[PDB]
């Protein structure tokens, strides 16, 4: 529940135990990972592991709100994992902007907006990311994005608004960072909307929790959480660590 | 996380206490619930309150193998409560067996079935329920049928085939017992199914992972709660029931 969901620092001491187990997954290019499944965590900081990057972040939600399903039109040079994962013609699904704001996914900001307007206690808030055609859409024109985010439900108890987050899989180190920092303009925005409607609502932003059916962190990244494991200390750049993880 | 999430027994604490500290919500309908927002547990017993009635939810997976939309195929005389949410033609949403069957769902329990046959560690083995277009679907005709469950991901690891369900909204009392019943159902289809193409996998159920947006229970149940709240016991007849909730 929302009241004592496990914390971010509790997910890395989770993340911590399975690497020093050797709890290992082979990834679907062969390299390794760990992983929490089924997490469920109320994101009470913005980052697990790794270092701050709020240009990077900002130019996603440039991105995001163009609705764009190109990956060029990611403002700046297009990172090579976008690249990567883009059709023949650049194409991806997995523009949040897009999922949210696109009349093409049929409005699901505008339609949670309302719901929760004239309902403040519906359970029917919700922006619906991924769709059923998905098991044939992952790969069109030879993309690689099955989207990641399936659902977030908004529930409004006790004027704050409370945000579900129901993915299937998020990178640890980059994921949930831009991801969390998406989920928190999206809330911050819809409170401000439904503020904006009503001046007697009086809504602020509730708990962030995360639900993630595959939580994991790639071999690549493994020194991160060995350094912290051993030292506390959440970021240390690569050239810096010293450990078993090159 | 899968390995300690909550059980349904302290689920059954967290409502009791939501009651007790007179915790309401009120309804759609205009009625009071009690609720965990947020709610994730690993299903470890197959109901939370109330009695069995594996007749009615033998009704109800035969509904669903037909996939049929219409209520009046359900088994037998129809529940009034399906009668209630259908449309003016006698249709509804969520008919489980088609969103996981019918390709005009896009064949989610065959994607998902051969997305693990080809990677057993697949984070993409998923079957999605609802739709974006479920904004608009909800009360087409006059229904009143906004899926509950938005998707179900499948991830085995060790061997055990583990279930993530995402849902919107549970009914804590028929709905939770109902729907657990279809999850295990498919759940152990899936082991089989997946067993059955190469005897080299040797798969077994793992757990199945309830997340609720809105986990719930109607003052028309309250004195289920109570009367285990008081006692225990886990069912009481309305009849025999003797306290605050009538």
């Amino acid at each position: 529940m929302i009241s004592d969901s496990m914390t971010v620092e509790e997910i890395r001491l989770h993340l911590g135990l399975a690497l020093k187990e050797k709890d290992f997954v082979v990834d679907k290019t062969g390299v390794k990972t760990i992983e929490i499944i089924g997490a469920s965590f109320v994101a009470d900081e913005p980052f697990i592991f790794g270092a701050l990057n709020d240009e990077y972040i900002q130019r996603e939600l440039e991105w995001y709100k163009s609705k764009s399903l190109f990956v060029k039109d990611i403002p700046g040079e297009t990172p090579k994992i976008w690249q990567q994962v883009a059709s023949s013609k650049g194409e991806i699904n997995s523009n949040y902007g897009w999922a949210i704001w696109s009349e093409d996914n049929y409005a699901q900001y505008d339609m949670c907006l309302a719901e929760l307007g004239q309902n403040p206690d519906s359970r029917r808030g919700i922006m619906i990311y991924t769709r059923p055609s998905m098991q044939f859409d992952y790969n069109k024109d030879g993309m690689s994005d099955f989207m990641c985010t399936n659902t977030v439900q908004y529930l409004i108890r006790d004027k704050k608004i409370n945000a579900v987050v129901n993915m299937r899989s998020n990178d640890v180190v980059f994921g949930f960072r831009n991801d969390y920092a998406w989920q928190k303009y999206v809330l911050d925005k819809l409170v401000s909307d439904l503020n904006a409607g009503d001046s007697t609502r009086q809504y602020k932003a509730g708990s962030i929790i995360w639900n993630v059916g595959s939580l994991h962190v790639y071999s690549r990244h493994f020194y991160l959480v060995d350094h912290w494991w051993k030292t506390g200390e959440t970021h240390i750049s690569k050239k810096d660590y010293v450990g078993k993880y090159a």
